[PDB]
């Protein structure tokens, strides 16, 4: 059950939960998963659940991915419950350094525009219809939201974004937050 300190030591700040707490979620959890394990099928099946009004496999997926760039294999109760938060609790400010994992799908350290645009896709299909009609005009497509990142970068195509330049540029640049941002409720809160 001491598990629960160390999502605690990475989460810090970013924690909704205290070590009692976590380890009476991880309790339950062991019901369901009695291995400590869930596949990145059964982690999308909890977005798919929780997202009935969009289509969050893709996004579920790349979340999955984060900590690892490999769909195979599974998250521990740790890397759920850290990805729970990322998706939905806390400030987009304090999961920079997450957010670049996010982003940088094949995991090689940096970001192509490539992969700005796949995660940045995955984010728009978390959007309802209801809402996409409210975006900005230059911001109402995966395209255009996934140019507009990379322009404010100052790439070219071909271009690759480290970790220093993404962690600055969001933590800087206000509208690069607003468009890389990656929490559903935020996204359609600012819009
Ligand atoms: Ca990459």
């Amino acid at each position: 059950g001491a598990l629960s300190k160390e999502i605690l030591e990475e989460l810090q700040l970013n924690t909704k939960f205290t070590e009692e707490e976590l380890s009476s979620w991880y309790q339950s959890f062991l019901k369901e998963a009695p291995s400590g394990r869930i596949t990145r099928q059964e982690f999308q099946t909890i977005y798919s659940k929780f997202f009935p009004e969009a289509d969050p496999k893709a996004y579920a997926q790349h979340v999955f991915r984060s900590f690892d760039a490999n769909s195979d294999g599974t998250l521990d109760f740790k890397e759920y419950v850290i990805a729970l938060h990322m998706t939905s609790a806390g400030k987009t400010n304090q999961k920079l350094e997450w957010a670049f994992s996010l982003y940088d799908v094949d995991g090689n350290g940096t970001i192509s525009k490539n992969e700005v645009l796949e995660i940045v896709t995955a984010i728009f299909k978390m959007i309802s219809p209801e809402d996409t009609k409210h975006l900005p005009e230059d911001e109402n497509t995966p395209e255009k939201r996934a140019e507009k990142i990379w322009g404010f970068f100052g790439k070219k195509d071909d271009d690759k974004l480290t970790e220093k330049e993404f962690i600055e540029g969001t933590l800087a640049n206000k509208e690069i937050l607003r468009l890389i941002q990656f929490e559903p409720q935020k996204v359609k809160e600012k819009l």
